[PDB]
């Protein structure tokens, strides 16, 4: 199909703060449908753009299908995203539903890292340039959970190429995933590439943390506490720029591992060493996306504990 008198919107399944998404059916096939308003234009632009740019096809990066401006019956101006629908949700969602071994969470946490890096690289394939691209938004709510128990990362409204012919204010991600440097207004825009990659990567950990705090095995003969966010309990919900630049930059506080974690293993110590490297005050000694893969593809594969 991907022609949108064919698309069907069925019931509400998400919102954030740029579009509401919906399930919905394109020519009998199940999809979701984010909708965006005339004030979200350029979000939408970006988003689609991103997503259009050559070997963004990959399984831990959102399926894309088509957008188009769709004028309401009311001759308002909408925009409709048109993606593969997850039945599982944001990882957020899925992370408040479930609890998970440690294999499963290391899934959840290699497979995150492995759309990361694969967004964050450079493909300079003639014909098929990828360029470098940054997120900038990244956390819970904009990754999705597929049937398989793999991530993919969403919602690009935000993302930025790093990389190639035509380039470039940091506040304006969502607030309590937001690096030191960020909340500093410090970002060094010298090496813009690696500066922003450093950002992804620190949310990353917040990200990490949030899966790992959902580990059965992590909370052995106890109960796995109920989902939080990332500084949930340090701030509560919707913290102000400010009252995070105090507490994250200036005080250097990070959530913290529970005392359940003892960390008299292997399995454990690198665990905490790993997301402690992506979560870094020093956004220079922050892991890449690469070197975070290779950590959660070995934590998930180590044998006994
Ligand atoms: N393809 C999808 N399948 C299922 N749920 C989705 C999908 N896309 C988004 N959602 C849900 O909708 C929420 C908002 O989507 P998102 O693209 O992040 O919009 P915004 O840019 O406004 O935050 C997500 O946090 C998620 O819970
Ligand atoms: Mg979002």
């Amino acid at each position: 199909s991907l022609d949108l008198d064919n698309l069907k919107l069925l019931e509400l399944i998400g919102r954030g703060r740029y579009g509401a998404v919906y399930k919905g059916s394109l020519d009998e096939r199940p999809v979701a449908v984010k909708v965006f308003s005339f004030a979200n234009r350029q979000n939408f632009i970006n988003e689609k753009n991103i997503y259009r740019v050559p070997l963004m096809e990959h399984d831990n990066i959102a399926r894309f299908i088509v957008g188009d401006e769709r004028v309401t019956a009311d001759g308002r101006m909408e925009y409709l995203l048109v993606m593969e629908y997850y039945p599982n949700g944001s990882l957020c969602k899925y992370l408040s539903l479930h609890t998970s071994d440690w294999v499963s969470s290391c899934r959840l946490a290699h497979s995150v890292t492995r759309g990361l890096a694969y967004l964050h690289t450079e493909l300079p394939r003639g014909d098929h340039y990828k360029p470098a691209i940054s997120h900038r938004d990244l956390n819970s709510r904009n990754v999705l959970v597929k049937n398989d128990g793999t991530c993919v990362i969403s919602d690009f409204g935000l993302s930025m190429r790093l990389t190639g012919n035509r380039l470039v204010i940091s506040e304006v991600g969502t607030i309590r995933y937001m690096a030191p440097e960020v909340l500093e207004g410090a970002v060094n825009l010298r090496d813009c590439e690696s500066a922003l990659k450093q950002v992804d990567m620190y949310a990353l950990g917040l990200i990490y943390w949030e899966i790992f705090m959902r580990c059965t095995d992590l909370f052995p003969g106890e109960s796995v506490p109920e989902y939080q966010m990332a500084f949930q309990t340090e701030v509560g919900n919707h913290p102000t720029f400010e009252d995070m630049q105090v507490l994250v930059s200036r005080e250097k506080q990070r959530p913290k591992f529970p005392e359940a974690w003892k960390e008299n293993s292997l399995a454990v110590r690198s665990l905490k060493e790993t997301i402690e490297d992506c979560w870094d005050q020093d956004a220079e000694a922050r892991l890449t996306a690469q070197c975070a893969e290779e950590r959660m593809a070995e934590l998930m594969m180590i044998w006994e504990r």
